[PDB]
């Protein structure tokens, strides 16, 4: 088929739109699709050099993070659960001086392969504090090309018809990284899309599993973590479980990995599993997104069953928008419509 035949090996793409493709959000993303980027499950965009969303960096130390994370990492041979331990409220300028501070700065390298190395033999030792899930935006009012807080996707039709906002999901969180803080498996909440932009500092390493094959590290997951597959259905949307790269080469997990560095934006896709690591200090921010063809998933998304994960929208509104001629059919238990992974979303159609 003709979607089959663009990305076929589903890799991570990298695009470098000129200024007159990146403003208009919605539209770029189509354009990715069209060259097959979706299939990889997370895609690189490089900014225009002209394009900042800030002025400078240096009027935040005072900003406050109400609630870092302490990772605890336990596990062994490549599969490991991660414990939160909240922190004390604690500033920008204060977490910083921790992440560059001897006990928990980046160690010496060459090599991104020999960070890599470091970094998934040591994730169980000198647990890491985690700047992670602060509400907010570090895009200055007046950018209006990927500004994260107002990206202009059918996503807004959630708080547009019921006043209804998720933090993280369809408002902005900021995240504080330093060395070894780690972000667990996972797809997005109601397998959503998710925007990524690095605002500064070290970079972020990337896992991602393509869409297509996300079955295959479920049942990897099952099988080596029975009791809370047992326990939840969907027990990866906890974000606790971390899985090495070289098991997942042992048992056939197809992935790739990339390194975001500071200035680039990363798109994750719905039903696109992606892990990763901080290499030291650094601040990302992060929310969701859709697109036409994010319906579907948003319909078939399996959610957390123990309450764990509270997160759930209300698909309604979607099927009967874009969908009337299943409604009936889906409110009936009756809609049997599949996925099919490659097909980029309509709005593709043009390119
Ligand atoms: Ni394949
Ligand atoms: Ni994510
Ligand atoms: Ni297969
Ligand atoms: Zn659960």
């Amino acid at each position: 088929s003709e979607s089959e035949t663009l990305n076929p090996s589903a890799r991570i793409m990298t695009f470098y739109p000129t200024m007159e493709e990146f403003r208009n959000f919605s539209r770029y993303i189509a354009y990715i699709e069209s060259q097959g980027a979706h299939r990889a499950g997370l895609a690189k965009v490089v900014p225009p050099k002209e394009w900042k969303p800030r002025a400078s960096y240096d009027d935040i130390d005072d900003l406050v993070i109400p609630a870092p994370i302490q990772q605890l990492v336990t596990g062994q041979s490549g599969l490991f659960t991660q414990y939160n331990i909240q922190k004390k409220a604690m500033t920008v300028r204060e977490f910083r001086k921790i992440a560059n501070s001897d006990k928990y700065c980046t160690p010496r390298y060459s090599e991104f392969e020999e960070l890599e190395r470091k970094y998934w033999k040591n994730l169980t030792f000198n647990p890491p504090i985690y700047g992670a899930d602060v509400n907010g935006t570090l895009y200055e009012k007046h950018v209006d090309e990927w500004n994260i807080g107002r990206l202009r996707t059918i996503l807004d039709l959630v708080e547009k018809e019921s006043g209804i906002t998720i933090e993280g999901v369809n408002t902005p969180y900021l995240y504080f990284g330093m060395w070894k803080t780690s972000f667990a498996w996972h797809t997005e909440d109601m397998d959503l899309y998710s925007i990524n932009y690095l605002h500064f500092g070290e970079p972020k390493s990337w896992y991602s599993v393509p869409p297509e094959h996300g079955k295959r590290l479920e049942r990897l997951a099952k099988g080596f973590f029975p009791g809370s597959a047992q326990s939840c259905e969907a027990f990866l949307r906890h974000k606790m479980t971390l899985i090495s790269p070289l098991m997942l080469k042992k048992y056939g997990i197809p992935f790739d990995k990339v390194t975001q560095e500071a200035g680039e934006f990363m798109i994750t896709f719905p039903y696109g599993y992606h892990a990763g690591f901080n290499h030291g200090f650094n601040c990302a921010e992060s929310t969701n997104f859709a697109t036409r063809r994010w319906i579907e998933y948003g319909k078939q998304a399996v959610l957390c069953s123990c309450r764990k994960d509270m997160v759930k929208i209300s698909m309604d509104v979607f099927v009967r928008k874009f969908q009337p001629e299943r409604y009936k059919l889906w409110k009936a238990g009756k809609d049997n419509t599949v996925i099919d992974h490659t097909l980029p979303t309509p709005e593709a159609a043009e390119f």
